[PDB]
This record gives C-alpha cells, structure tokens and sequence, in this order.
C-alpha cells in the first residue's frame, strides 16, 4: 500500500467536520421539491440569461435565494448558540457559504449579505465563487463569517445525504439529484399519478439552535416558494 | 445581530442531546407504512370517537398502540444497557414519551405503564400530556422514566429525519408525513401501481442495545399490525 | 424489570461503534439501484449455480463484486486517514467484512484479497464465512485487516438505514431490501412509469477520508455496474 499526507485543505475540513459533529446535535430533515416548473422555467431562460449576465443558470440560484428569503423569515434558523453562555444569537446579515468540489477538496466560500442581492447577483456570486475556489485564488475573507450553507449533493447523483454542519451554523441545506419520479398530484379532488421532476432536500439541523418543527416550517417556506416557480422578476430578463 | 439567553426547557434538552450522540452508537433505520386503511377507519370514525372519549381521533394513538404492543412482543427494544457494568436491563413497563412541540420548546411528557392501557386511554393519555405540557403545567413525575419515545415528525411535514434517541432509551419512533405516493400492490401474483396514504417510520436505535436485524424485526412487527389495520375493538366504539 | 450481562461479542461491538462515531466524520450517502435484470438473472440461473457451486445464488454476491471492482477502481475509498500524522493509506488489498447477523450478535467476517477471487469465489466465500461465525468457529485472522465492509440491510425489511463505519475503515455499503416500485424509465426520450425492483444502497463514508463528490462517483460505478447486470461470464455456468 502507498502513503501519502493530504493537503492542509482536507486536512483542516476533517478536522473541522470530527470536531463539530462532538458539539453539536445533528438531524437531517427529510424533505422533497418539485423541480419540474423551475426545470421548464431555466430550459426556456437560459440562452437570455446567458446573454444578459454571463453565467449558465442552474437550479442552484433558485435553491439559494429561496433560502436566503426563509433565513430573513425564519431568522431563528440564522442563528448561533453559545453553551458556555446559554446564549442564542440571531444573525442580521446572511452570509450563505456554497459547498464547491474541488481537485483540492472541498472549499465553502462564502456569499456575504446575501439578503441584499438580486437573483442575478446570487447566480453571478456561485460561478465567480466556485472559479475562484478551484483556482485557489480565494481571500481570507471569503471563507470567514458563513451564517449558512448551501451544498449541491446531487453533482454527483446522490439521491440524498446527511450533509455535516459546522458551528457555529445552525444549518446546512442540500440540494440533491432531480430526477424523474412518479408522484401522485391533486386538482379538484382528483388524485393522479404524474412524472416530475423531483429532488430530495436534506436539511440538516442543529438541536441546539433549531428544533424539529421549526426544521419542518423553514423547509416548507423553501419548498413552496420553489414549487410556486414564481422567477420571472427575479431572473430580469 | 441580537442575543438572548434562551429558556431552561431548551438549555437542557440542547445539552442532553449533544451528550446523548457522544454516549450512544445510534443509527436511523428506515421503513414506510400504508396508513391508507388507518386513513379510512379514522375518517369514519372521528365523530362517534369524539362523541365517547371526548378528543380528536388523530393517527398518532395508532403508532403508540402498535408500538406498545411492539415493545412487549420484542423486549429486548425496551431495554437499557449500562456500559459500565457491561448489563442489559429488560423494563417490565413501557413508559413512552411523547415528543410535543411548544412555544417554549420540546417536552417528552411520558404515558407510564402504557401496556396497560386501553387504545382511547392512550388517545386521551397524549391530548392530556401535550395540553399540560404546552401550558407548561406538567409535573416532575410526568418527564421521567421513559423506556421509549415516539416523536411526530410528520407534524410539519416532514417525509423522514434521523430522531435523536436519549439514553438510558435504546429506541425513537419517528410517525412522518403521511402522503399520497404512487406504490405498488400484490394480488395473485398482479403487480399494480396504486395511491396510498403512505408514511416514512424512522426508527433511530442505539447498537448498544439494539442491533439492525432487531430494529427490522421491530418495526415489521409495527408495520404489519397499522397496515392490517384491525382496530375496531380497539376503538370501541 | 430483570438484568443480564452481554456477552463479549455484544459489549465489543457496542464499545467499538460509541467510539467509531467520535473519531471519525460519518456521512450517509443514498443511492438506489433497480436491481430487476439481475432478479431476472438470478431467477433463471440459480439451480444451475446450487448444482456448480454447492450455495444458494443470492443478490449480496452481485453487490460484493461490484463494490470490489470499485474499490480497485476508486482505490481513495479502499483507503484510511491517519489523523496524527495526516496520512493518507491507499490500500493494495480489497479486504471486504461481510455483517453476519448471527445469534450471538453482529459479527463482520473479512474476504481478504477479495480483487483476486472469481464471483463464484466470492458468493462460497460469504457462505463459508456466514456459517463459521453463525456457528462462532471464526479464526482470529477472519476478523482482521478490513479494509470495506458490506451490510445485508435488507435481511430484515429495511428500506434504508445508516450503517456505522469503524475506522481506520473509510466506507460501509448497505444492500438494503428489493422492494417494488413505481420509477420511472427514459427511451428514445419517451418517459413513462415502470414497476421495477428496486433497492436503496445507503453507503456511509468518512469525510476524513472520501468527499461527498468521491462517495458519488463511487456508488455511480456500482449502480451502473449493476443496472448493466452483465454477469454471465461472472456467473461461468
Ligand atoms: C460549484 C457548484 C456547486 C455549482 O453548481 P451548479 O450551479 O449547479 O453548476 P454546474 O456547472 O456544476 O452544473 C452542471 C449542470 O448540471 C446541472 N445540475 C447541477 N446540480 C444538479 C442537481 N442537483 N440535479 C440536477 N441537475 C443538476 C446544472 O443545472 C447544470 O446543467 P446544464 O449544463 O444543463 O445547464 C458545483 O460545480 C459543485 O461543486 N458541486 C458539488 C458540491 C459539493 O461538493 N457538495 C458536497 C456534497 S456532494
Ligand atoms: C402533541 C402532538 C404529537 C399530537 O399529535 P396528533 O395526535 O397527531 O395531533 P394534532 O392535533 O397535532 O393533529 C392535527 C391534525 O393533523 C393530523 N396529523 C398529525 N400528524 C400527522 C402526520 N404525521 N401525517 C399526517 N397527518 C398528521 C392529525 O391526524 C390531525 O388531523 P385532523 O385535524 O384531520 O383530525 C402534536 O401536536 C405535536 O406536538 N407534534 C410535533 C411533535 C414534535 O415536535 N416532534 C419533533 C420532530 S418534528
Ligand atoms: C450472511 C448474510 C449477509 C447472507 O445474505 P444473503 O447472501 O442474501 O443470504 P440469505 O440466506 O440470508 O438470503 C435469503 C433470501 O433472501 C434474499 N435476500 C437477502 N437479502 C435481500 C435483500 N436485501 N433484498 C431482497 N432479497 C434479499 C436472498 O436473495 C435469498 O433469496 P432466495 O431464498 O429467494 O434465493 C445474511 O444471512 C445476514 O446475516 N444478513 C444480515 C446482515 C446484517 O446483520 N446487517 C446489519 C444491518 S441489518
């Protein structure tokens, strides 16, 4: 067998993920989304998106401004719990850091006050971000002061997962495969079995911070706004 | 930001949980039941058991019931380990927390002695519980002593989560969101896609105590009793 | 209530899992896979293999080799960190633990050098070790040197589960119960609704070790491997 020692990157990731699952109490919340209006929405907007603002839209965009609008209605959730004190503290800013695979590891760079950007300022933040994360051409700054995480598990095809938060996060929300499934929908009273485009959204949550129900409300907050698809405004084109 | 010291009710059930994953060696099997019959006896049901026992018919008693059964025909579930003296405690009672959500967070009020309970004692057992434990009226008596628990998770919609599981309790029924899913039915060898009121059952079990073809046994036994759905006597009406 | 100590295998196992959670980052990836052409294969072939072979044709086999042969093409999971020296150990061997539930307890037999064995090799081997340790004959050497391990899930009904892994150990894969379901199937771009044989694949891994994106890529292999279900060379009738 051969050995070798691993870069300060995955070295420090480890360590920081062994370390925050011993103080903290994680859960992850099961949850699901129709994706199928968001899917049609992107696939008719994506050659004026391209054209207005530079970047390829993808469904991560939607993910991140649903949540940044439920962590400005769900600010206990933009939240931090100090056990020494018994303190909580509700964050005024959302700095949602975005989970990038990278050849190095992985890298959560950080969107800061992203409760004061446009959908397009979000989208445009994730590409400049994740090509700065893979060229390891990151400030200090970018990694510092995440109030929350989004991570995109479906890259690489997984059904769901159990992402791992890191205080003091309360939250880490992901955003796993869309795939086709059959799903039952009702209208007027008649059930019926539909295909949609569907995606497990794990919500993994502190105890300490947010409990159960309050998972629950914060992922139906997401989970309405996405199904609603009401983007038209939000991608200004 | 803002800070505030929050309650003792979340101080301590925060701290009992970071501490509960550091002493335990949990894991969150995962299976589904067909509530649809449930789903039909309730529906029918709810005026006549409103009109006899005085509370609102809900499926919950129906996993309690099938639990407490549960844990008498499988009672090395309703066990604790000590790892100490390396022994395992079979308890002869099965007293079953019920996790309420509150406005001052959760409280797991126990139904002592649950085995020997009627099924509408354990329905007016669970309303009695939840109102004094949402009025915080719950006496010291009331919060000790759990063999088991039974969380609601599907209460804001959850499909599944990982429940946290307390010792000395080896075991945490999670009851998720019933929904309507496209499934498929046997009869006579004929495969066929139905809608059925289905749920996820997470059973998060401690290997301490409960190994995972234990905790499979234990929940095909809770399963086979709500999807066979034979509670007519049971409700007495 | 009445007390009873453990037995060895029990009190190591439990020891061994409280402390596997501490030092270590566990993830629990889920897959599925459609597990239907190889119940096809299985079905037509099995008296065939009991006359050649002396066992029963089950589907762990199938999921053993395929997770053999990804281990040796993602030799980073067939790997363990070393968190003093921050080292990382690319195993030259796949020495893959198969969980036996046995009477006595959990008890995971080691495949060592699992790359070098034929499938039919592999399905008498998991026979063979099953039987010794069901009748708890297991030389020292047959608990040593894991380097995966593979867990029936599925034996007593679970739709998933999140199976504990034990360091220096880097992934566990669960086969969890083939179940049938309502999926959907693509051709020629025509989407509709097939009722196939399906199974969840949970595998937990060890962020100190393997990535969320490498957990992907590695169960994509398998899943495909799989879903191919070319293995009629592999079963050599
Ligand atoms: C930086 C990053 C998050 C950007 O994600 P992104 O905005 O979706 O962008 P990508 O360039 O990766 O997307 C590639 C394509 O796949 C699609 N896609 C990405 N994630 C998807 C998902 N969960 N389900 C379905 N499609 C998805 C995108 O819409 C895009 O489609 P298109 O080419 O048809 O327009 C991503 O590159 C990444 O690193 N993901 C991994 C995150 C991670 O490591 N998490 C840890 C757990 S795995
Ligand atoms: C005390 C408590 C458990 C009682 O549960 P309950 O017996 O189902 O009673 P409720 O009054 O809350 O039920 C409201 C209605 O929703 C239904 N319902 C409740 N849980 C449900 C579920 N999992 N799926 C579908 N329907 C459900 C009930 O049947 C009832 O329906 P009806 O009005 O048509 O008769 C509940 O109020 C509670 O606090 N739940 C949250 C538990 C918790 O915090 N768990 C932690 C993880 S979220
Ligand atoms: C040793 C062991 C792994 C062998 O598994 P195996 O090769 O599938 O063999 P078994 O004799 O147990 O299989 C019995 C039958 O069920 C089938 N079966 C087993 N697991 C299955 C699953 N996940 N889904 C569907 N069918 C399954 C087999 O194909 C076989 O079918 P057949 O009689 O029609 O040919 C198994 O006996 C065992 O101990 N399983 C439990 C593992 C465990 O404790 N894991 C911990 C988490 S539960």
């Amino acid at each position: 067998g051969t050995t070798a020692k691993v870069n300060r990157i995955r070295e420090i990731t480890a360590a920081k993920m062994v370390e925050a699952l011993q103080i903290s109490a994680q859960l992850t919340h099961l949850q699901e989304v129709d994706m199928t209006k968001i899917a049609e929405l992107r696939k008719e907007s994506k050659p004026a998106f391209q054209q207005k603002y530079g970047v390829n839209l993808t469904y991560l965009p939607f993910f991140v401004k649903a949540a940044v609008e439920a962590l400005v209605s769900h600010p206990n959730v933009n939240a931090s719990y100090n056990a020494e004190t018994k303190e909580m503290t509700y964050h005024a800013d959302v700095n949602v850091a975005i989970a990038v695979d990278t050849p190095r590891g992985l890298l959560t760079p950080v969107i800061h006050k992203a409760q004061e950007l446009t959908f397009p300022e979000i989208a445009q933040a994730i590409v400049d971000l994740a090509d700065r994360a893979r060229n390891n051409k990151l400030k200090p700054q970018d990694l510092m002061g995440a109030t929350f995480t989004i991570t995109n598990i479906g890259s690489e095809g997984a059904l769901s997962d159990t992402p791992i938060l890191v205080p003091p996060q309360a939250g880490i929300l992901g955003t796993a495969a869309i795939q086709k499934r059959a799903v039952v929908v009702t209208e007027d009273g008649v059930d019926a079995i539909a295909i949609r485009q569907m995606c497990y959204m794990p919500f993994t949550y502190d105890h300490q911070v947010v409990d159960g129900a309050d998972a629950g409300r914060f992922t139906t907050t997401i989970k309405d706004r996405l199904e609603t698809a009401n983007f038209a405004d939000d991608l200004a084109l």
